C-alpha cells in the first residue's frame, strides 16, 4: 500500500 492505494499484489 501507498496510503490507501494498492501497487499491485500485495504493497
Amino acid at each position: 500500500t501507498a496510503g490507501l492505494v494498492l501497487a499491485x499484489l500485495l504493497v
